[PDB]
């Protein structure tokens, strides 16, 4: 087998790709391109210094393994992964190819009170993708509009899992406005429902057209949050397994859950109901992706025979220490073993 690769310097970096891919244009390192073999326009990603270190060697493996496992209409998939190397001895580049989408929610919603029919179609897709993700016991951890690719047909694909800092999460920034508090403030080892909280921020935003919890810092955000959803009761308190977090919450002057119908004025009661059930402090009691696809709000889009689960994902590599070379070989095995879809 083996196709023929060709060079082109593209904004500071050399990309060497199979002939099939043509008309590469910059974007971010990512490129738009056109895949002659299949007729699909696609996004292409080159991992910078994929095996620079142990943290990085593991990271590339984690990413490639994740992209390799994901097969679903609402989750970022791999049409192709390749290296121009001819052996492990000079293997040093990974190019990850996916469908081209073209924008994300930010570049389409953005201070923009959408129609109820839209907001349903967007969240249904998130949740369908999330039912599939959560079914392989994978968590995303960092859901937010920028990690949701939308094409001009309102078709959503979930992107960029939380594979990996303190400065990138500080002050008035969207890097932190969608995070469940239990993880913003490291309260406990956290379930997968952390994602459902993020969907609830996103949803509120799409209807209201304004950031739900746009806190100026971690503690201002917690304050904005508790105000909307109540301060925690003694039951949740026991679960927060971090004496300093508990103590601080205990300091907070108690207050009750606000009425959402009055926060989301003129919003469809079904949506308000859903939000009520997503934005819950006790991660244990939130609605799941599965259960939410069965909610009335998505009755026009719910199809329990077209809401696939996944195969199981063996992530036991995570709790496993290895050398650069051993991660890179595990990575190489993954690249050369790849099979494309129909
Ligand atoms: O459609 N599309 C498809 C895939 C991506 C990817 C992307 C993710 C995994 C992969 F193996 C290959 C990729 F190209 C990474 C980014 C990165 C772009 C900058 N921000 C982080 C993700 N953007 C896109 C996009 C995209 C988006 Cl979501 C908005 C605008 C333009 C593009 Cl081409």
């Amino acid at each position: 087998e083996r196709p023929t690769f060709y060079r082109q310097e593209l904004n500071k970096t050399i990309w060497e790709v199979p002939e099939r891919y043509q008309n590469l244009s910059p974007v971010g390192s990512v490129c738009a391109a056109f895949d002659t073999k299949t007729g699909l326009r696609v996004a292409v990603k080159k991992l910078s210094r994929p095996f620079q270190s142990i943290i990085h060697a593991k990271r590339t493996y984690r990413e490639l393994r994740l992209l390799k496992h994901m097969k679903h209409e609402n989750v970022i998939g791999l049409l192709d992964v390749f290296t121009p190397a001819r052996s492990l001895e000079e293997f040093n580049d990974v190019y990850l190819v996916t469908h081209l989408m073209g924008a994300d929610l930010n570049n389409i919603v953005k201070c923009q009170k959408l129609t109820d029919d839209h907001v349903q179609f967007l969240i249904y897709q998130i949740l369908r993708g999330l039912k599939y993700i959560h079914s392989a016991d994978i968590i995303h951890r960092d859901l937010k509009p920028s990690n949701l690719a939308v094409n001009e047909d309102c078709e959503l694909k979930i992107l960029d899992f939380g594979l990996a800092t303190d400065d990138e999460m500080t002050g008035y920034v969207a890097t932190r406005w969608y995070r469940a508090p239990e993880i913003m403030l490291n309260w406990m080892h956290y379930n997968q429902t952390v994602d459902i909280w993020s969907v609830g921020c996103i949803m509120a935003e799409l209807l209201t057209g304004r950031t739900l919890f746009p806190g100026t810092d971690h503690i201002d955000q917690l304050k904005l949050i508790l105000r909307l959803v109540g301060t925690p009761g003694a039951e949740l308190l026991k679960k927060i397994s971090s004496e300093s977090a508990r103590n601080y919450i205990q300091s907070l002057t108690q207050m009750p859950k606000m009425n959402f119908a009055n926060v989301f004025i003129g919003a469809n009661p079904l949506a308000v109901d859903l939000l009520e059930k997503m934005l819950v402090l006790d991660s244990d009691k939130r609605i799941t992706a599965a259960q939410a696809l069965a909610h009335a709000y998505f009755a026009q889009y719910h199809d329990p025979d077209d809401e696939p689960v996944a195969d199981p994902y063996d992530q036991s590599f995570e709790s496993r220490d290895l050398l650069i070379d051993e991660w890179k070989s595990l990575t190489y095995d993954e690249v050369i073993s790849f099979v494309p879809p129909p």
